[PDB]
């Protein structure tokens, strides 16, 4: 029999820094390289201390967020690290122009020098390297997004990095051994699309009508198009918001440059990143905004512990601003899901589905993943015919299996 062994140095009973070691007959493989949004430089880096960069063979990133890819720079150009990394084409393009733009660990000089250092891979297409085969299926998420099928000695695992099934998710008829999963929304469920995308609209309306200033914070691109198009919608079908602008930093939409580059004038909406507001443009526009009851906010996404954006919904008396002003928080505020991440119920059905003997939970708070776990074993607990294993391995824990 051989030992496999899988172990979290970020994402372990948590959401962000993703980067989780694989160790199996004499192969190493990291699976993401990701940084801690809610967290300061070094401390928001995965424990990749308790590792030796130079004995990976392989490192996988499943997609283009920061909480994936967001140390990547520094792991390939000021570690010992002399392995080979894999993307797929479009999460390496948006790699560099995201990663760039989050220059506000690394720098613009290291980031340039690491493209050359990332391989990129096809969709269904099987790559090999120091004898570990793998390929990625289409994760739904975000563009580009993978989930990589690795496959040594016979033994199957699947790493679903962050995945919708909502592009949706492919579910693999190739059969892993072991699952390693996001465990993002727990045993949450979520509202039918339609019901949310009419009280994103509702809310929005709500705002704007007693002549509030609307902000809805927004990543790259996880949603923002998407909801772009729900609230042009809308504006068509309500010809009494015709006079009310809609800005983007369509045909009532306007894009904005900057908050020097727009009037903020009487009722409005305004859409900008980024999404879990540490700094930027929402955070400013929240700065200036928050004092006026009229006013509101819609967090249209998943928010990680330790942002402005997870903390304004614990509804604080006040809040801080980045220059260190204390400002009540009167404007309203609101969370409405847009991530796309997968529920329980899509969550339950992937896993009975492929009936993975072992599956590994990551990519989830503390408490959201400990009760997924519980609602799993739950489920398996009935039937002897189908035995599954479900392990939430905190940071630096390992979990331990012997195949053959
Ligand atoms: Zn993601
Ligand atoms: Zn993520």
């Amino acid at each position: 029999s051989d030992q496999l062994l899988i172990r979290p140095l970020g994402a372990g009973q948590e959401v962000g820094r993703s980067c989780i070691i694989l160790e199996f007959k004499g192969r190493k493989i990291m699976l993401d390289c990701g940084i801690h949004p809610g967290l300061e430089g070094m401390d928001a880096l995965p424990y990749i201390d308790l590792i030796d960069p130079a004995e990976i063979d392989l490192l996988l990133i499943s997609h283009f967020h920061l909480d994936h890819c967001g140390a990547l720079p520094w792991f390939l150009q000021k570690t010992s690290f002399k392995g080979r990394t894999f993307m797929t084409h479009a999460t390496k393009a948006i790699y560099r122009w995201l990663l760039s733009d989050y220059v506000k660990l690394y720098t613009e000089t290291d980031l340039e020098e690491s493209m050359d250092k990332i391989e990129t891979i096809n969709f269904h297409e099987v790559k090999e390297v120091a004898g570990i085969k793998f390929w990625c299926y289409h994760a739904g998420h975000v563009l580009g997004a993978a989930m990589f099928m690795i496959e040594i000695a016979g033994v199957k695992l699947l790493y679903t990095g962050d995945f919708s099934r909502q592009m949706a998710a492919e579910i693999p008829n190739i059969k892993p051994d072991i699952l390693i999963i996001e465990s993002t929304y727990g045993t949450h469920i979520h509202e039918k699309r339609e019901e949310r995308e009419a009280r994103f609209c509702n809310t929005v309306h709500d705002i704007v009508n007693r002549g509030g200033r609307g902000l809805i914070p927004v990543f790259a691109l996880g949603r923002a198009q998407e909801l772009l198009l729900i609230l042009d919608e809308y504006w068509q079908n309500h010809p009494e918001l015709h006079d009310i602008p809609i800005y983007y930093a369509f045909k009532h939409i306007s894009n904005l440059k900057s908050m020097d580059h727009f009037d903020d004038i009487g009722p409005s909406v305004v859409m900008a990143s980024p999404g879990m507001m540490q700094s930027g443009l929402s955070r400013e526009l929240f700065e200036s905004w928050c004092t006026d009851k009229r006013n509101g906010v819609i967090i249209a996404g998943y928010c990680v512990e330790g942002t402005l954006a997870k903390h304004i919904m614990s509804e604080p008396e006040e809040i801080t601003t980045m220059s260190g002003q204390k400002l009540p928080l009167k404007m309203s505020v609101d969370y409405i899901s847009f991530s796309a991440h997968t529920d329980y119920q899509q969550t339950s059905e992937f896993i009975r589905a492929l009936k993975p003997p072992h599956v590994i939970l990551v990519h989830g708070e503390q408490n959201e993943m400990a009760r997924l776990k519980a609602a799993l074993i739950r489920e398996y607990e009935d039937n002897d015919e189908v035995h599954i294993e479900v392990h939430n391995p905190r940071n630096t824990e390992a979990v331990t299996l012997n195949f053959r």
